[PDB]
């Protein structure tokens, strides 16, 4: 039998809650950024949302294989920025929360002997550190050239 | 100024809550159906989820244009089936809920003079009646040929 | 002069009345079958309707050439099935009615010396016996594998 | 449940009766025009018939979705012209009848809250006013250049 | 042995005499029409001549197969028009003569049991009624728009 | 008869007056922007002018169909900016004027039962709210990054 | 019901018996001709066999449609030639037998009112007179140039 560990399912569900939160956060940021004129940042944000959708699908699939029930009924609390730098910082804070949850989860899976699930958390963890490297670089850039120049760089002219 | 009616924003947010619910419901049904072997139904269910994602994006965009704040923080309650016919019925019940909310909303927008928003609700309404025609036909079919033959029809052989 | 025999025009008009009936019957059966889930049978039924449309056009053209007036004002009485086997049987009964009317009509044209019109009825007659061979085979099949398996065979999975 | 309003089904059936009438009228006009030599007008008339066939299919589909029974058993009374200008006028009179029936029907659907059906009648209404603009222009042309020149314009030379 | 009925050969030869007449009539009409400026009618007339050439070849072939001798030595009397409407009427009169000869001939072949020859006369008969429908339509057109407009329609401008 | 309501024609003419105004305003803004160096904004402005030309053509066509006379003799008063932000604001003010006129007009058409014209005003209304969303986003951008950076973003380098 | 006339089925079976005979005769002639070196005649003979196979399939299909049982258990007596001219004459004798049986059969079908079957016999009859024209021409040729030259003409050189 393939019935998984209850503590393992719990961690996948906890990870799923964060991923659904991040999907919604990134998508709302995409629409707000677009409304503010920052069409190029907006596009990156849409892609980040779609990437997290793919993660959530992977977690769902692993939960059902372990004969657990995935919880899509509730969403982890959203951080909504009100200008460009706040959007980047709200996202980064979310990715650190995610990193820390995935770090704890791979250790729990490891101790309980569920090594395929550990491997899933390890892949999520390397992902989030990817997103974290990206966001921290953008924020350094914003700080070195200033918000208004970072805004201009990430906006399109009116004929696009 | 384009600041919208507060009652109108409320209806768009209420519609958004149902759409996020339906996205999650349809996607979970897709994964459960796949796990049970019904790969062809599963695929239709994935597409229904993606279609509702597009609706939710449209509502979000309209809320932000009216200078409201879209609520993605909470999800309307999910109906999760445990066999094929329950999946179809849970979906249909959700689409009737949606129809009724969109019918009320186009009337509120109409009375308040926000005719572009009325037109959005009218397009959602014709959509949901599309999904409702589809689901009711499948359920009639299931009833006339029986669940196990409806299951067989909607499953793939092992080499696909 | 090409003014045709009054009895000949009468038979073409009588044939036209049956063809308009069959066009409507087959088309309504197409839509009902589709609503019930039998999309593959439905498609064959649409094509049968379109074929009878072509026959009706041929009769109309022959009536006008003989300087008669084609009657499109009334439609011969329709047989509407309420399940798959009734649809097939209602169609077959209509095709036998048609066969018998065309058999009588080619004899009347023959006796009156209008051999081009005889040839039109002969072509319609061979057609209807084509449709009759098709319907009788389907009904034998339905009887040997059972209605619910005949229904399943003639339905599409949900992703089509 | 999706069971529709009885008054709404009645209007769709009334519209269907007019559309079947117009299909037959336009098709008979096509064949008569061709017999008289007006092959170019004839072709436009064939296309108008086929367009109304598509409308009738849409009404049928909406009736069956509302769980009514579409009546294809009877055809609304035909107006058959005996020269070019009479053909155009008989058609135009039919399109005004249609316009008026669709105008009443969208109001009935609107009052009863069946807004998807209202939207169908609104699309038919804009269609018929399209056909009406076309016919009225042709008739003005006929009047300004004279019937025999309008006939010549709408006929082909003998090698086509 | 395949030696045919003497009465049957006689009818094929009688039909051949009419076809050779019609070949010559149509070809002369083609050249006269061209000389008068009616290049488009002229072209249709050339094709009608070539079609009758094909018929004459078919009759010749059937006569020789029945071990008769086809008579190409004499031509049935020609009707030569002197203006457009006379050309059309001379042709039509010839096609009615042909129709009547082919109608009698298929009956003679039928009574004598030569059913392949009957079938040849039946195909010629349906042909001639084709040509008759065409000519009668053109003549109706000529009458409704007038000879000079029918002439103009069937002429080319000077640069063609 | 298709003679339209006098009050309806009046609204179409009033809408036409605003559209001709906007065509001229947008085109003059295009040329002024180009002269000032803002070639990318200039291009968007040319396209906005051409879009309003298409609207004016639609109104003209509807007026003539209703047997009214479209007034192209006078142009609604123009708002001409003298720097980038004034150009955007003059345009936006014009689009709000337009929105409000189209909102009133669809209500008048609705009350008078001219539903095809209502549908035209509804399509114009959704258009103008499109243009309004675009302009308001650009102006927010201008305000957040500053006029001179918004100018730089919307200008081309000297080799283009 | 489509149950056919017993006398009609009998004629189709009688025709089928002749066709199976001719299939076997022509195929054996093909192989014997090839063995004797007459590879070009041999090829024509193979095609004649395959054509008669197609006829036999048509008769079989018509018998089963009329709810008779086709008799493939016995073969009509074969005529086997022992040189080229005997092969051609044996074939021709078989085709005359066939012609005569099909002539009688179309009359029986005609008297009994089975006109689709009459039409099948009429098509077979015109076929056989085709084969008869071909064979009689070849035999005339053989007689005019002599057997050994007819043999040489219908043989291939050794490198083919
Ligand atoms: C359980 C939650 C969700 C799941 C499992 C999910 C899953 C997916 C997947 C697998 C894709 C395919 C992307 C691709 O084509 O590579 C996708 C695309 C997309 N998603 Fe989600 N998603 C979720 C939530 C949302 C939400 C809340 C929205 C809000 C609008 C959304 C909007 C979209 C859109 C617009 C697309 C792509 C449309 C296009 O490419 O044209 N999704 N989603
Ligand atoms: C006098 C009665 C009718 C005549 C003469 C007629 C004739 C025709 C003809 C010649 C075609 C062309 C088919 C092709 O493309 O090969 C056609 C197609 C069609 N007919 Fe009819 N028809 C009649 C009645 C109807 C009715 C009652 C309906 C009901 C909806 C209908 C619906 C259609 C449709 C949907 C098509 C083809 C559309 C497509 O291919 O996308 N027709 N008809
Ligand atoms: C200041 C006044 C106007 C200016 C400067 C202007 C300028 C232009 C230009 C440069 C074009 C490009 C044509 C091409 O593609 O070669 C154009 C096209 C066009 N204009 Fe105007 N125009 C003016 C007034 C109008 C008006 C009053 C109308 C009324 C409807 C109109 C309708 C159109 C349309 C429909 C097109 C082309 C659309 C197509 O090609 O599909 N214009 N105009």
């Amino acid at each position: 039998s393939m019935k998984g560990e209850p503590k393992v399912i719990e961690r996948l569900n906890e990870a799923l809650l964060l991923e659904l939160g991040a999907v919604n956060q990134y998508w709302l940021h995409y629409r707000l950024l677009n409304d503010w004129g920052y069409t190029r940042l907006a596009k990156k944000e849409r892609e980040e949302s779609i990437e997290e959708m793919h993660h959530a699908d992977k977690l769902i699939d692993r939960i059902i294989f372990l004969e657990g029930f995935p919880n899509l009924q509730t969403v982890s609390p959203l951080r909504i920025g009100q200008n460009v730098k706040e959007v980047l910082e709200a996202d980064l804070k979310g990715e650190y929360d995610a990193r820390a949850s995935y770090k704890e989860s791979r250790e729990i899976c490891d101790k309980l002997g569920d090594y395929v699930s550990k491997q899933l958390f390890d892949e999520l963890l390397a992902d989030e550190e990817g997103h974290i490297d990206f966001l921290e670089t953008q924020l350094d850039l914003l700080a070195k050239i200033g918000g208004e120049r970072y805004g201009q760089l990430n906006a399109a002219p009116a004929d696009e």
